[PDB]
């Protein structure tokens, strides 16, 4: 195993280093506005060294943006594909590349057999080529790596089954900035090449000057280079025709033949395209070949890529003709005029890469190595695209909830083979596809029109219902005596109970467990743990009486705590935000201990009085002018007091101090230790009154944030033996700090209401001497070092926080983990900040055509981990990566993959069992079974189950933590007959494993295995 901490990789381009050196000046470079006037030596190419040009027709099809997926399919994409089939069939030398498999599968299943066969033929002969082959072209900032893999696998599994092809070249022309998580996943999925486009204009200039636009992109910690993937970065401002033929858009636009008028398009540079004829082909060729030779100067080989396309192009038959015929006339002339020393033709992306590598092998070029990322993107001036790291945060949080539900549904149902009548495969495919669709770069990014966001939300709700159905049928099968099990596959044996989604204050949708002497004495509940290690975690349920006790299925009492159900209300009468307690429902909390990838059953029983093993939280409402807060049968009266500072400690955990406004002020790790200043504060950013306006994509603040005026907020303190909390009703945010004995949990119920042109940020102020350094994660996969640069504007220093961020000095580290992707930064030493929501009245000129005024209440969740790190073995100062500690990693897992809770629906569960998975191996803490998926339906003689195993890298800080079992996923199901290592999409077998044992992976590695069972 490579050491991912102690060996700084030696690369030619390291993006953090490049950023420290770059000036980022935005000067007018001439016709290539953000470059320079390219010059080339006409004698560079000759009879023995020609420039080979591949013109690659393409059509960017967004799976929802200005219209919904289905609206675009009906209005545009079905015609593009139907006409591509006809035109490619009839013109053998014409080529076309296709990226979005969600649209291709929607089209293909509606085709008659005759056309399916014609389609398969143009794919087999190479005219139509799939690039990447994912369900969508995903966002790379907010997406979790698990969902990037899910959507890639959904598209490629469909392509293997129906087109018999697996792309090895990726095409990502539109995500707003790029992440090294892509080459990581692609290289472990059989890819050999990838292409990107949206990188900062200053980066394109810098790399173009050094001919470093093609590089071997390896991970930041990869010393050896085995993760490297050849990458081509396009050089210009856009992937449209004016910015893909060469440096001068006024010239290139004249070679977009759809812009002469009848299609309602024109050239903004004021010179229109002209139909190629024998009288102008020599002059037109001279102009075009000159653009090509200038673009070729930016690269190292004599093979040039010229994309030919734009958004939803190649629709009309007349458009196919106009582009094809004109380019055919240019090719015939250019290729026959020896003086140009060019051979040009339509080609595919793979053809381009194959020719580049043939040139490389011929010794004509060596490529530089590169590590780092390409955030935060700016396409021009100070227009940095950091706004979409936060836009539509409700759906960003929903993405993470569904991510976990899909994993849990696939894993719970994988243990058995199911009859077709159970509709398990059907519901899982629906769920995987709706979550995969949302990975689109206008889905999770929050950059689609309002009605499109509604469509994605509706699709995800249907996916959550599908997951619940699969999960509850699976739990019933796994925990019911076999000879008693009698399923009705349409019945709800259990309902899921989720405490954090949509969340208290967002939707009152949790069901209360109704117990009563005259109706039902007790109720069974079941917890599932999708992680491969034993886990204890407090769980809570709503119950109709405070006199409830808990037992495990051996009838052993389990200590529990009962607290009131508090809801916050913006009282329009008193103009205050304050809590109301239920007089009919209560919360019961207790620790559930669940096996690795297993289930544990508990029983809640009502009694007429306080149970011996159930305690009751005290409650203290701090506000001047209080009024009573009756709580029905709750046995402890609420206490009142004027606002004041307070201190709380649960268990032997940390002691937290709060201001009189209910916000954290300090954390004391242990009895002796100091009270470390850690101050939460809410501030607001505004919008510029002159110049460019912030919108769904861009963050263009009108200066540093200003504190939210808090007034005298109402603060609620609940103190219990198992769980305590401090909640406060601030303007636009009900802020809650929860303590269960370890790192606190923070929950923000964010309702920006009608505050136009406002972005609400949550900031942490500490003493930590972090300087200008902070760390943020990439797709929940790795932490990258960031350096705040005062030479760049504030918005450029905002980065995606898909799952966590931290600051540290020699001795102390503060890590904030998130349950949803949001934007954030460290704008001053000792600070961390993360945006909560943004409401913007104006459009930001990137095509969306509306502001962001459809905000809705969202419950954001976090864990806050303050730790001493002076004893940790950390990377050297020159290493570009950072790594979490065990506690921060576990805190992240508690947010992303919590225990699932099931409430038995009927009155009695006959044949109920107490546990499942007690014999499953409890793997080392840094290892996860990211995916468990049965790959075969019930009619297959040989069943196959796929596993994706991911091992992260945790810092060594002297905490032994040992004695763990080896996890061999290939023996998790009985009767294993074969075990193979496969690509991450499970589509190619890479290694036949001896003894049918799947070995564990190295830190920072991800491997996939498929076990075969004869059963
Ligand atoms: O690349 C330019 C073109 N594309 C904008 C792209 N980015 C956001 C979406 O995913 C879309 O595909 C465009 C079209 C229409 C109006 C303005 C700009
Ligand atoms: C799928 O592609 C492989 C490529 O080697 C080919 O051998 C096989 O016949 C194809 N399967 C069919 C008939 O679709
Ligand atoms: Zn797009």
């Amino acid at each position: 195993c490579q050491d991912v901490v102690q060996d700084v990789p030696n690369v030619d381009v390291q993006m953090l280093e490049l950023y420290d050196r770059m000036s980022f000046k935005d000067i007018d470079g001439g016709v290539w506005k953000q470059g320079w006037n390219i010059k080339y030596d006409p004698l560079k190419y000759n009879a023995h060294h020609k420039l080979k040009v591949f013109v690659v027709p393409h059509s960017h099809n967004d799976p929802g943006w200005i219209q919904t997926f289905e609206e675009y399919y009906q209005h545009d994409t079905k015609h593009i594909l139907s006409n591509a089939l006809r035109h490619l069939h009839d013109n053998p030398e014409m080529k076309f590349i296709w990226a979005e498999i969600s649209y291709f599968a929607r089209f293909y299943h509606d085709l008659g057999e005759n056309k399916k066969l014609q389609m398969k033929s143009i794919v087999k002969n190479g005219q139509l080529e799939f690039v990447t082959g994912g369900w969508v072209m995903p966002d790379e900032a907010n997406s979790h790596w698990r969902n990037v893999l899910l959507q890639l696998t959904e598209g490629q599994t469909w392509l293997k089954q129906f087109m018999n092809v697996t792309p090895t070249a990726s095409w990502a022309i539109d995500p707003f900035g790029h992440s090294p998580t892509m080459p990581y996943i692609l290289q472990k999925s059989g890819f050999k090449n990838m292409l990107i486009q949206r990188t900062h204009y200053s980066v394109k200039k810098e790399l173009a000057q050094q001919r470093q636009l093609e590089f071997l992109w390896r991970q930041i910690w990869d010393n050896k280079g085995d993760t490297a993937l050849f990458t081509h970065m396009m050089p210009f401002y856009s992937y449209d025709i004016p910015h893909t033929c060469g440096p001068d858009p006024k010239v290139c636009c004249q070679f977009d033949f759809k812009r002469m008028g009848s299609f309602g398009l024109s050239c903004p540079w004021k010179v229109p395209p002209r139909t190629i004829s024998d009288q102008n082909v020599a002059a037109r060729s001279d102009l075009l070949v000159d653009q090509w030779k200038k673009k070729a100067e930016l690269y190292r080989t004599n093979v040039l890529l010229i994309p030919l396309g734009d958004d939803f192009r190649f629709k009309q038959n007349t458009e196919w003709d106009v582009q094809r015929v004109n380019y055919e006339r240019l090719f015939e002339h250019i290729n026959s005029q020896a003086h140009f020393n060019v051979q040009a033709q339509f080609g595919t992306l793979q053809e381009y890469f194959d020719a580049v590598h043939q040139a490389e092998r011929a010794g004509q070029a060596e490529f530089p190595t590169l590590s780092g990322d390409f955030f935060t993107y700016a396409d021009r001036s100070d227009n940095y695209w950091s706004g979409y790291y936060t836009s539509r945060p409700y759906h960003k949080r929903m993405d993470r909830v569904l991510m976990h539900y899909v994993r849990a549904a696939e894993m719970l149902s994988a243990w058995h083979s199911w009859d077709g009548m159970a509709r398990i495969e059907e519901r899982l495919e629906q769920a995987r596809r709706e979550l995969s669709l949302f990975q689109h770069h206008d889905g999770i990014t929050g950059t689609a029109k309002t009605h499109v966001v509604v469509d994605y939300e509706q699709r995800m709700q249907e996916a959550l219902k599908a997951c619940q159905m699969v999960m509850q049928q699976s739990v019933y099968r796994l925990l019911t005596k076999p000879s008693i099990y009698s399923p009705d596959f349409s019945f709800s044996y259990f309902t899921l109970d989720d405490s954090r989604w949509p969340g208290s204050g967002v939707e009152d949708s949790r069901t209360t467990i109704i117990l009563g002497e005259d109706i039902l004495p007790s109720k069974h509940v079941v917890m599932h743990n999708t992680l491969p290690h034993w886990r204890e975690q407090l769980v809570d349920f709503y119950v109709s009486s405070p006199f409830v006790s808990v037992t495990d299925l051996a009838n052993n009492p389990v200590e529990a705590q009962v607290s009131p159900v508090w809801s916050w209300h913006h009282d329009t009468l008193t103009k205050t935000i304050h809590p109301q307690g239920s007089t009919t429902k209560y919360r019961i909390i207790f620790k559930a201990r669940v096996p690795p990838m297993g289930l544990a059953t508990y029983v809640l029983t009502i009694s007429d009085s306080k149970p011996e093993h159930t305690s009751y939280a005290s409650n203290l409402l701090l506000r001047k002018n209080p009024t009573s807060l009756p709580l029905g049968q709750y046995p402890e009266d609420v206490k009142f007091g004027d606002p004041r500072e307070i201190s709380l400690r649960v268990g032997n955990g940390p002691t937290l101090a709060f201001s009189e406004q209910g916000l954290l002020k300090s954390i004391q790790l242990t009895q002796d230790s100091p009270h470390v200043p850690v101050h939460f504060k809410f501030l607001k950013y505004g919008v510029r009154s002159h110049g460019d306006r912030s919108g769904a994509y861009l963050f263009l603040p009108n200066g540093p944030a200003s504190p939210v005026e808090l007034g005298q907020p109402v603060v609620l303190v609940t103190k219990g033996k198992l769980e305590s909390s401090v909640s406060v009703g601030l303007p636009s945010v009900v802020h809650q700090t929860i303590m269960r004995g370890g790192a606190p949990e923070i929950r923000n119920l964010v309702d920006i209401g009608s505050l136009d042109n406002t972005e609400i940020v949550m900031r942490l102020e500490t003493h930590i001497d972090s300087g200008d350094i902070f760390y943020t994660d990439l797709n929940g996969l790795q932490f990258i070092k960031r350096r705040r640069l005062d030479k760049l504007p504030l918005q450029a220093n905002y980065y995606p926080i898909p799952s966590g961020m931290f600051i540290e000095d020699a001795n102390t580290r503060l890590t904030l983990l998130t349950g949803q992707p949001l934007g954030g930064s460290s704008l001053a030493s000792g600070e961390l900040e993360i945006m909560q929501d943004r409401r913007l009245a104006s459009d930001d000129e990137r095509g969306l055509g509306q502001g962001v005024l459809d905000n809705k209440p969202v419950l954001h969740i976090y864990r806050l981990v303050l730790e001493k790190v002076n004893n940790c073995v950390r990377p050297s100062k020159l290493h570009p990566a950072g790594y979490l500690t065990s506690a921060a990693h576990k805190a992240s897992q508690s947010l992303l993959d919590p225990l699932d809770k099931f409430i038995f629906a009927e009155n009695e569960w006959i044949g109920a069992q107490g546990q499942f998975g007690g014999d499953h191996p409890s793997a080392r803490e840094d290892l996860d079974v990211s995916v468990m998926r049965r790959l075969t339906k019930s009619s297959a003689k040989t069943q196959r189950v796929g596993y994706v195993l991911h091992r992260t890298n945790l810092m060594q800080c002297g905490t032994p933590e040992e004695h763990t079992q080896k996890l061999d996923v290939c023996h998790l199901l009985p009767n294993v007959a074969r075990c193979e290592r496969t690509t991450l999409t499970f589509l190619q077998n890479l290694e036949h494993l001896d003894g049918m044992v799947a070995p564990e992976v190295c830190p920072m590695e991800t491997a996939a295995y498929v076990s075969s069972h004869s059963s």
